[PDB]
């Protein structure tokens, strides 16, 4: 089997992406944030306090007939940009993209933290790490491609994420008409229950690239570029007027300028990412401080291949027995 589903922008800067999914019989349709870096599949329900729900769409399970709550099950997770939710589980019937999973965990919020009420657009998230990650106690649970992962035509899924514009998540197999050369497939740790490859190196702009091994994540669920301090200087220093602000929370540059490329390796291969890709607006409406889509991961313990990054290239999780990440131009 396979699938094929588009996956939207929420907002004019791809803060993030949102994905129909059908959620049991009949079907209700919740459109959630893949997120390779994590592995719950939770969403907004008719059990989530109400005064944390704000324009969201609810799965409701006892309007699902093949619903069933999983006794004694409960989940609680917290993020790395602070945000947190947690509830009860039932197992249903989900869908993506014409692929269908019977018996799947479906994490029911009791409550969600503010970031998640204030956005509208995301009615849950559907993890695409490893299942040694799900949060569900007292049995852990698997997610979604760890349990289709048998049926399909061949045990990967792809990453298509659009610039201001959608892409395509596929399960199952390899679109070759989604990119352009060839894929560079590189190793994967799933040590701590990440996509977690080395990169080879950067450039910044048109300037020489500098081989050196960069750990991190393949995170679909993250916005931005998160890299170590040295490189983001590096690259923040090629602008003109950027700056590292600890009241707004990292670089910001004038509106005016125009952003250099990113360039980091993959194997022998290079994946640019455009200066475009790097504006993520102004700091506040109105303002002429705008924030970098590049900042730097000191402090978080782990260096993030955000959507600033996955989105520069069509990416290939394949997990096979052992798993590898593979990375090409399009």
């Amino acid at each position: 089997s396979t699938g094929s589903a588009t996956t939207t922008p929420i907002d004019s800067l791809d803060d993030a992406y949102i994905t129909p999914v059908q959620i049991g019989t009949p079907a209700q349709t919740l459109n959630l944030d893949f997120d390779t870096g994590s592995s719950d599949l939770w969403v907004f329900s008719s059990e989530t306090t109400a005064s944390e729900v704000d324009g969201q769409t609810i799965y409701t399970p006892s309007k699902s007939t093949t619903a069933k709550l999983l006794s004694g099950a409960t989940w609680s997770i917290s993020y790395g940009d602070g945000s947190s939710s947690s509830g009860d589980v039932y197992t249903d019937t989900v869908s993506v993209g014409g692929l269908t999973v019977t018996g799947q965990a479906v994490e029911s919020a009791k409550k969600v933290s503010s970031s998640f009420t204030e956005d509208s657009t995301i009615d849950g998230l559907l993890g695409l790490a490893f299942s040694t990650l799900n949060t569900v106690s007292p049995t852990q649970q698997k997610t979604f491609f760890d349990n289709a992962k048998a049926s399909l035509d061949s045990p990967v899924f792809t990453a298509d994420l659009g610039y201001h514009a959608p892409g395509t998540y596929n399960f199952g197999f390899i679109d070759t008409t989604a990119y352009t050369g060839s894929i560079t497939y590189t190793a994967v740790s799933t040590k701590q229950g990440f996509w977690e490859w080395t990169s080879t190196g950067y450039a910044v702009g048109s300037g020489t690239f500098k081989s050196t091994s960069i750990d991190g994540i393949a995170d679909t669920g993250t916005t931005l570029l998160y890299l170590p301090a040295t490189v983001v200087s590096a690259y923040w220093a090629q602008v003109s007027g950027a700056k590292s602000s600890s009241s707004v929370g990292g670089y910001v540059f004038p509106c005016s300028a125009t952003l250099p490329s990113f360039t980091f390796g993959v194997g022998s291969a290079r994946i640019v990412i455009p200066g475009d890709y790097i504006d993520f607006g102004p700091i506040s409406t109105g303002s002429s401080s705008c924030f970098g889509g590049i900042q730097s991961s000191a402090g978080i313990g782990i260096n993030i291949f955000g959507d600033v990054a996955l989105k520069a290239a069509f990416v290939v999780f394949n997990g096979a027995t052992t798993p590898t990440l593979g990375f090409a131009s399009k």
